[PDB]
C-alpha cells in the first residue's frame, strides 16, 4: 500500500485454452463528479420535450458505472475471428473485475487558468449491486462502454434511472433510490477494488449457419407414402368436382408432410437502400411496426429474430428490425446511409420468415357449393397472416451476436416470460454482471466559522482516474463437422488499401470498417 | 517501499572472474509522452517523402523502449582494451535488467512558466516482449542507446515498427499491434522493475586477426608430389602443342594444390579519401552494389563480411562495405569525411576477398585448335566472377564488432538461413534479449460535468525519470598462443595533447577518438 | 505479414551511414565524398541483416496471349539444367515467388506446379483445362522467379591512374542466378490438397536443404 506503490497491472491478453478462452482488458478511465453530487429528478418537461410516447419520470444521480457489456471490449477482432472461425458455440463462464491505481486530482481556477494537483487523502466511493435491487441500466445498448482500443481512455457515464411516470408526473409507485443508502468501498489511492462473479448457466449462443433449410429436409430420392389432394375438378364445365390424390415426392416438394415449421413473426416494413425505390412520403415512424403499453407506442425494435431480406435482395432491410451501428465519427442525428453500417440476418432465413414478408397465409371461410342455408356458392378464401406467434412443432435461430453488439441482458422479474434470449442478441440471464457504480466522494470547500444548517453546496472541484481491468472465462463448442466441402470463414482481404482494418489512422483514431458476426461455420439441421 | 527510500542503487563498475568479466552499467534516463498518447499510422506520403525504395507503412506507438545493443553501454574503453588485448574470444552468457527510482514529474504551463511538480501517484508501464511477438526494433543499429559515458542523461526512443505496405499503402496482410494488450507492470515512484535473461549458445566471437594467409598455408621447404600443366606450346610457331607438367614446390606457389579456398564475395565500389583520385561524377547510388526484393532496392551495406582494401591501398574504403561513424557533434547529412571514421576489415584479408576485387576468374569458353563442327580455332577465355555464393571448401571470417557498435541482432524466423551470424557484427540469436517497453500512464486532465462518450484527449503533461542498470556476464577465451614475438596490442599514445583520448573536453563533452574493433592478438590458420 | 527489406522501425534512423553523393553538381573536377544516416525516409539504403533466398531466373508468360512473343519459346527459352550431356527443364527448380505485386498475368515458364482441372486430355491442352498455381505469399523473403536478384559491379570506376587514362564509369551487371550466400532466408515451397507430400531424398555424400 501507499502512494509510491502501484496497486495493480497492466493485463490485457487472451490464452486460448482447450475448450476456454480467457479475454483480459485493461483500460484507463476518468470520473468526474456528476450532478454536483446531487440526486435531481427529470422528466421530459424537465429537458422541454413533449410527446406522450416519449414522456418519462426518472432520477439523474451523481454516480458513474462500468459498463462492459459489448464483446469488442474484450475481443480483438483477430480473437473474435479465431473464434468464430472454428467454433460452433460460445458462452461466458465466470469474471473478474479489478480497480486500481487510482488517483484523485484537483482541478483549480485561478483567474481563469486550469491547475491540476493531486489530492492524496481524498477517496472513491465503489459497490456492485450485487443483490439486484437497482434498476439495471446495463442491458440498453448505451455509448458508455468500455472502448475497443486498449489505447483508448474513456469517460464513466453517469447512472440514472426511470421509474413509472404519469406523462411528465410521478405516481405513488414511483420509487426513488439513494445510491448512497448501499454500503460502498472507499478508496484513497493505495487501494484497490476486486470483483469476482459467476454467470448462471445460459445456452451456447449459435455460431453457426444451417447448411439445410426447413422445408428441404427430406430424401430427394424416395416417395413420402402420405397423398395430398391434388385435382378438385376435372377441368373446365359446370358441375364436375372430383377428389383426385397423389403421392408427394421429389417432383413437388412443396405439398410434402413436414414435422417442423419456421418460427414465429412480426411483420416490418421493406425499405431499400436505393432511395429510388422508396416510396416518396414520410413513413420511418408512421409505417413501422409497433407495440403499445399504458396507451403509448414503441418500435418493435429489432422485434423477433427474422430473416433481414430474400434470397437475391440484398438491398432490402426491415424498418426497424436489423441493429444499425455508427462507423466511426458518425453524428448524432440525420446522417447519411454510407456513415452507418445495417447488420443483417441472412443466415436464418433456413428457419426464420423473412422480415419483411407475411409467414403464409390461413383459410378465411368455408368454400361450398350450396346447402340449405344460403344458395350463395363460395370460393376458397385465404386471408395473409402478418403477425404469427408460437405455435406447437415451430423453430428459431435467435438473432446474432456482433463484435460491436451487446452480451448479455437481465431477464425482467415476471411471473411468465417465453424464451428469454435477448431481442437485441446475446445471453439473457436472471443474475447477470452486477453493476459496479463508482463516485468521487464529495469534499466541502471550507465552511463559515458561524454554523449553519444548510447542507453546504460548496465543494473543491475534482476527478479521479484509475485503470480497471475484466477477465472473462469463455467456454467454447469446437467445430466438429463432417463437410467434406471448405467452409466459409470471416477474412481479410489481401488489396493495397490507405489504411489496414481495424487499425489506426494516420490521426491516431481506431475505426472499426463493418459488424462482424458470429455464423460463419455450418452445421445440418 | 515509500516515497522516501530509493529502490535501488547504483551500480556500474566491471569485475573480471577467471574467464568471465561482469558488466554492470547505471544511467539516468527521461520518459517523454510520445504521440499524446495515441497509435497513429505512418507512412512516406504521413511524412512526405515519395520513392518507391523509399516507401514505407508502419505505426507510431505511444511507448519508448530500452535499447543497449551497442559495446560501449557496457564496456569502459579501459575494459575494451583489457578484453581486446588477452583473449581470443568472447561472448554473452546472461543478462540482467533493473529499473528503479522511478519518478513522474507534471509540468504546467501557466501563461508561457514552466512548473515542474512531481506527481507521486502516477505510474508508469513497463513490460519485456519475451515471447517475441512484437516487431523487433533492436538490431537496426539505431541511435537511441544508452549513453557510453556513465554521467549522461539519455531520453528513451519511441517505439515504432514498419508492416507491410504498398507504396504507401497497406495490404490485408499488415499487422497492427496495440502494445496496450500486453500485460504490464504499474510503477509508481516506490517500486522497481527487475528483469532477468539468458543467452542462447552463440559462438565465441573471434577476437584475433590470423598470422598466416590461406595461400601461404603450406611448407616452404618441400615440393607437394602434385603436378600441374605448366607449358601448353613448344614456342614460336605453327603446329607446336604440347603438354608439359611440373612439381608445384615453393618456388611456384600460386600454382600448388589447396584443401580450402577464400570465403564469398559480392562486389563493392573502390572509393578513396583522397578525392582527386575519383571519377568526377556522382555514383554514390547509381554504382552502389544492391538487392532487389518485391521490385525495389536495398544498399548492400554493409554485405558479406570482406576485406576492405588490399595492402598497401588503406585510402580506398569499398562505397558500402564499412561500418562509418560519427565523430562527436557530428551532423546529420552532408558532413565532411573528416567528420566520420570509416571502420576497415583489413585484418580478415588473410581469409576473405577484397571487398573491391572480382574474387578471380573462371574459363568461358572451350580452347580448341579444331574440330568437324566448326573450323574456328578458339584461344581460352576466362570472365572475371564478381560474385561468389558459398562453395564447399570455403572459409571465411566474420565482420568485426567495434565498442561504438552493435552486440546482437534477431534471426528473422525463415524457413532456411544461412550462418545467421549478423551483417553489421555481432551475435545472431533466435531468441535476443526481449524488447523493453516503457510508457507514461495517461492521467486525464478533467472530464466534463456532464457525460459524453469520446475518449478523453485532455491530458496532464507529464514525464518520467528513473535509473537503469544493465548487468551482463561475458564468457571469455583467454589468448594460449606459442608465439616468441612480441604481439600488436591496442594501446593509447603517450604524446601530449590538448585532451585525453576518451574522455570530456573544457565543455564536458564526452568523445570517442576512434573506432576500436577487437582483432589484434593472432592466431595461426 | 512482413518484407524482408521492411523489418526496421519506421520512426528512428539507424547510426549507421552511407555514401549518398559522390559529385558537387554539374561541372568538371567536382569530386566529394558525403554521407548521410539511414533512416525511414530512405528505406533502400538502410543496412540489413538478412537477404532473399537464392534465385534461379525462368522465362515470364502471361495468360493473356498476345503479350507473349509471336514465336515457340516453350523449351527454347527456358531454364534448364545438364548432366551427362543432356538437358532438363529445371521444372520447377527453387522456391521463388511467382510473380511481383499487381502482376498476377504472369508465370513463369517452368517454375510453378499446373494441374489438370477433371476430364483434361494429355496434350496441347488449352490454359482454362489447366489450373496454374502461384507462389505469391513468399515473395516477402524469396525473390520473384521472373526477375533478376538485384545488380553486382562489374568493373572499378576511376578517374585515371598511371596505368591507363581511361575513365571508368561504374557498371553493373545483372544477377540471373544467385546461389546460396551467408545472411541468406527463404521458404519453401507450398504444398496442395493436389500435391505430393514426401520425396525420398537421394543417397548422396552431400545434400543442400534437402
Amino acid at each position: 500500500d501507499g502512494v509510491g506503490s502501484s496497486s495493480g497491472n497492466w493485463h490485457c491478453d487472451s490464452q486460448w485454452l482447450g475448450d476456454r478462452v480467457i479475454t483480459t482488458s485493461t483500460r484507463t478511465w476518468a470520473l468526474p463528479t456528476y450532478n454536483n453530487h446531487l440526486y435531481k429528478q427529470i422528466s421530459n418537461s424537465t429537458s422541454g420535450g413533449s410527446s406522450n410516447d416519449n414522456a418519462y419520470f426518472g432520477y439523474s444521480t451523481p454516480w458513474g458505472y462500468f459498463d462492459f457489456n459489448r464483446f469488442h471490449c474484450h475481443f480483438s477482432p483477430r480473437d473474435w475471428q479465431r473464434l468464430i472461425n472454428n467454433n460452433w458455440g460460445f458462452r461466458p463462464k465466470r469474471l473478474n473485475f479489478k480497480l486500481f491505481n487510482i488517483q484523485v486530482k484537483e482541478v483549480t481556477d485561478n483567474n481563469g487558468v486550469k491547475t491540476i494537483a493531486n489530492n492524496l487523502t481524498s477517496t472513491v466511493q465503489v459497490f456492485t449491486d450485487s443483490d439486484y435491487q437497482l434498476p439495471y441500466v446495463l442491458g440498453s445498448a448505451h455509448e458508455g462502454c468500455l472502448p475497443p482500443f486498449p489505447a483508448d481512455v474513456f469517460m464513466i457515464p453517469q447512472y440514472g434511472y426511470l421509474t413509472l411516470n404519469d406523462g411528465s408526473q410521478a405516481v405513488g409507485r414511483s420509487s426513488f433510490y439513494c445510491l448512497e443508502y448501499f454500503p460502498s468501498q472507499m478508496l484513497r489511492t493505495g487501494n484497490n477494488f476486486q470483483f469476482s462473479y459467476e454467470f448462471e448457466n445460459v445456452p451456447f449462443h449459435s455460431s453457426y449457419a444451417h447448411s439445410q433449410s426447413l422445408d428441404r429436409l427430406m430424401n430427394p430420392l424416395i416417395d413420402q407414402y402420405l397423398y395430398y389432394l391434388s385435382k378438385t375438378i376435372n377441368g373446365s364445365g359446370q358441375n364436375q368436382q372430383t377428389l383426385k390424390f397423389s403421392v408427394a415426392g421429389p417432383s413437388n416438394m412443396a405439398v410434402q408432410g413436414r414435422n417442423y415449421i419456421p418460427g414465429p413473426s412480426y411483420r416490418q416494413q421493406r425499405v431499400s437502400t436505393t432511395v429510388t425505390q422508396n416510396n416518396n412520403s414520410e413513413f420511418a415512424w408512421p409505417g413501422a411496426s409497433s407495440w403499445a403499453l399504458n396507451g403509448r407506442n414503441s418500435l418493435m425494435n429489432p422485434g423477433p429474430a427474422m430473416a433481414s431480406h430474400k434470397e437475391g435482395e440484398d438491398r432490402f432491410f426491415p424498418l426497424s428490425g436489423s441493429l444499425i451501428f455508427g462507423k466511426q465519427g458518425t453524428g448524432r442525428d440525420n446522417v447519411d446511409a454510407d456513415k452507418v453500417m445495417i447488420t443483417n440476418e441472412e443466415e436464418i432465413k433456413t428457419t426464420n420468415p423473412v422480415a419483411t414478408e407475411s409467414y403464409g397465409q390461413v383459410a378465411t371461410n368455408h368454400q361450398s357449393d350450396g346447402t340449405l342455408a344460403v344458395p350463395f356458392k363460395a370460393q376458397a378464401q385465404t386471408g395473409w397472416v402478418q403477425n404469427q406467434g408460437i405455435l406447437p412443432g415451430m423453430v428459431w435461430q435467435d438473432r446474432d451476436v456482433y463484435l460491436q453488439g451487446p452480451i448479455w441482458a437481465k431477464i425482467p422479474h415476471t411471473d411468465g416470460n417465453f424464451h428469454p434470449s435477448p431481442l437485441m442478441g446475446g445471453f439473457g440471464m436472471k443474475h447477470p454482471p452486477p453493476q459496479i457504480l463508482i463516485k468521487n466522494t464529495p469534499v466541502p470547500a471550507d465552511p463559515p466559522t458561524a454554523f449553519n444548517k444548510d447542507k453546504l453546496n460548496s465543494f473543491i472541484t475534482q476527478y479521479s482516474t484509475g485503470q480497471v481491468s475484466v477477465e472473462i472465462e469463455w467456454e467454447l463448442q469446437k467445430e466438429n463437422s463432417k463437410r467434406w466441402n471448405p467452409e466459409i470463414q470471416y477474412t481479410s482481404n489481401y488489396y493495397k488499401s490507405n489504411n489496414v482494418e481495424f487499425a489506426v489512422n494516420t490521426e491516431g483514431v481506431y475505426s472499426e470498417p463493418r459488424p462482424i458476426g458470429t455464423r460463419y461455420l455450418t452445421r445440418n439441421l
